[PDB]
């Protein structure tokens, strides 16, 4: 055994085809998992996760599901653990993002927006704790604009994510019975396709600055003066689903390099 | 013109035919306040509370609106405007409450829960904006489940007013430019119906006492040694939606007595 590694455990990591899901995958890799790598469209890009997984020596496979359907997210438990046997970590990663004003918000928006950041992140983590074994790790995420930024016409995005933060510190309680340790990850501005999506609504005046000064104005949000980017969210979730992270439970880390 | 009265002001509380709701329906009366008492079921109850509102010098009427539907939110908030004249507070009370493990929540349970406390305030909030005067004011309702007090098999409820505390702080964004404030209040232990229901899953051994005793143990979770009551929410939602607390704005305000 090695200090933060994951040999012998299987993980499983929602939305891992691109952005942050990504590259949490191909880190557990790294750290030794073997991994399911979930996807909803981006079937190549799943594909080439996997080959990435399994170059670096480990092994993965790629499973299609929408984490909106509470079946297909017991499909996909049941399909990973079928695959590798067992199952110890569960990555809930899959989100999507939304700006408007409240006057303007609809119920499609707000269903859209909760049946996958809150809705489906919850029956993941059901079903993670039903199929995983013992002493094993769940992690959710957040967001930054949950608690920490508050951003004008990001009500119901804000709010998808703060049940979340809710959430885990109540699941790590009835996850106790099995030894899982429950987290989430809450990020903030992090350079991926979201981070386009969202860029102009998170910066000051940002409708009026190019898309590369706009990355740059949100690399100075941290006092490090650099962007967050998906290896740095993989980094924490990789330690909070080893040996080492046990005590950590229950809790919402907010990664931001210090904007906060 | 008397300090946080609100005479010549119109106010509308969600499900106020009973428990916190009606406390606030009637106190906003008290405060001088014309009431719209909107009820799901309790209509008698709902009279009642009228009544006791005109009685003690104000006017008032009952409205039946389920805040699960949208589009009754919509018709509550025109049947009020076309009554009276024009809203200017809008308190969102109506909740249920909910217990389980994690592994043995349902998909209906989730979305009884989620559609009334947390979808249904959003959008309780949506029409409140749209309708309020301007210098209006909007109050939600959490719970000290959220973020201060953290229940065993509470994972649902907790998560359902956790997206409501992060709403709120937004909400205040976006409805400033109609300079209407928004709050909540995060009420814990309150001795209502729905504190008896439940008072035996917040308690060990629970089942085994009495609804006396448990009464009397929720007491002593305050270092004041009293239960919270109805009366203590609307005190302090009745100051919120004054002239003087607007400077109180995207605030969650835990009404415990100090048990955190
Ligand atoms: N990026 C940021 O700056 C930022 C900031 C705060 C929080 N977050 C949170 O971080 C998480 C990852 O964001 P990201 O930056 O990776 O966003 P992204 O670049 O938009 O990627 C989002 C991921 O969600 C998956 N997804 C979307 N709909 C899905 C569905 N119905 N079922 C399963 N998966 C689905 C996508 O895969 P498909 O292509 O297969 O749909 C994709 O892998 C999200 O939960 C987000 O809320 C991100
Ligand atoms: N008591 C506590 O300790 C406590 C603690 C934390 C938070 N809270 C919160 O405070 C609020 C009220 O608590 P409570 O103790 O007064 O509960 P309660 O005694 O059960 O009263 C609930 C009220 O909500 C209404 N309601 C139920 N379903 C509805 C629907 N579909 N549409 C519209 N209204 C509906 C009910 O009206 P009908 O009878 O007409 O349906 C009733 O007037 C809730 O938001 C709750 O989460 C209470
Ligand atoms: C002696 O310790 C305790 C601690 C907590 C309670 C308690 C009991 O019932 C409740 C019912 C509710 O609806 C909401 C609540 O918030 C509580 C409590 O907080 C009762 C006794």
């Amino acid at each position: 055994y090695i200090p933060g590694r994951l040999d012998g455990k299987v993980a499983l990591v929602t939305g891992s085809g691109r952005g942050i899901g990504a590259a949490v995958a191909v880190h557990l890799g790294r750290l030794g998992a073997k991994v399911v790598v979930n996807y909803a469209n981006s079937t190549k890009d799943a594909e080439k996760v996997v080959s990435e997984i399994k170059a670096l020596g480990s092994d993965a496979i790629a499973i299609k599901a929408d984490i909106r359907q509470v079946p297909e997210i017991v499909k996909l438990f049941d399909q990973a653990v079928a695959h590798f046997g067992h199952l110890d970590i569960a990555v809930s990663n899959s989100g999507v993002v939304s700006f408007g004003h409240l006057k303007d918000v609809t119920e499609e928006e707000f269903d859209r927006v909760f049946s996958l950041n809150t809705r489906g992140q919850f029956f993941v983590a059901r079903e993670a704790y039903r199929h995983l074994t013992e002493g094993g790790r769940i992690v959710l995420t957040s967001s930054n604009t949950s608690k920490d930024f508050s951003v004008p016409k990001h009500s119901l995005y804000s709010g998808s994510k703060g049940a979340v933060d809710s959430f885990v510190r109540i699941f790590s309680k009835d996850c106790g019975d099995k030894k899982i340790t429950v987290n989430a990850v809450a990020p903030g501005g992090t350079v991926t396709d979201m981070f386009h999506e969202v860029s102009h609504h998170y910066i000051p005046n940002g409708t009026s600055y190019t898309a590369e000064q706009r990355q740059q104005m949100a690399a100075h949000a941290s006092p490090l003066h650099r962007n967050g980017w998906p290896q740095d969210v993989a980094n924490v979730v990789g330690f909070l689903v080893s040996k080492e992270g046990e005590w950590v439970n229950g809790k919402v880390l907010t990664l931001d390099g210090g904007a906060a």
